[PDB]
């Protein structure tokens, strides 16, 4: 149903919002959820493994069955599977981890993904463990994605920095 609501509108086409992206995704029941992946969408981590605990497992296994058959993806590159009792459609996006020397040229790539989709539930990419400077996360965001993106940023002080980035 799409009924996002408590967002900040930073373009015509991008939204913020301090919240938990599981959360938003109980409550707006999206078409899609974007996943914060790695190339083998092995989901144990941070943003990942929030949303396949969400959804009690069933994204690992079904990601399993997956790479088994198609090997794992690229850094930039994305996969379309099923959202599972979050989302109709998980869109796992691997952006580059620059904390282990992935190319940040790369995010503009992984950000690409965004506009075969009209609206998106996502977590800010390569931010966090993954050591992308976060406020040049959302200027990557924000020059390449032209669909409508609605980014769950959780952690206030991160949301501040970055609202507070975007209005200079
Ligand atoms: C309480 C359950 N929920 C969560 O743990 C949770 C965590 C959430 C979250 N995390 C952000 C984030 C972004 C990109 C990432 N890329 C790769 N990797 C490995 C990450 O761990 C990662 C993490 C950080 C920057 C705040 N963003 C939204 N919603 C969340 N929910």
């Amino acid at each position: 149903v799409n009924s996002f609501s408590g967002y900040l509108k930073l373009t015509d086409n991008v939204y913020i919002k301090n919240a938990d992206i599981v959360e938003e995704a109980k409550k707006v029941k999206p078409t899609v959820v974007v996943n914060a992946a790695n190339v083998y969408l092995k989901h144990g981590g941070g943003v990942a493994g929030a949303l396949n605990k969400a959804t009690n497992n069933a994204m690992q296994v079904e990601s399993d069955d997956y790479i088994a058959t198609n090997g794992p993806l690229k850094v930039g590159g994305s996969c379309v599977l099923s959202g599972h009792n979050l989302a109709k459609h998980c869109l796992h996006v691997v952006g580059p981890n620059v904390n282990k020397g992935e190319d940040i040229q790369l995010l503009k790539s992984a950000y690409e993904n965004f506009n075969q989709h009209e609206v998106l539930l996502a977590p800010l990419l390569s931010a966090g463990i993954f050591g992308a400077d976060p406020i040049h996360s959302l200027r990557v965001c924000v020059d390449t994605v032209r669909t409508n993106v609605y980014l769950a940023v959780f952690d206030k002080n991160l949301y501040d920095k970055l609202v507070s980035s975007f209005l200079e």
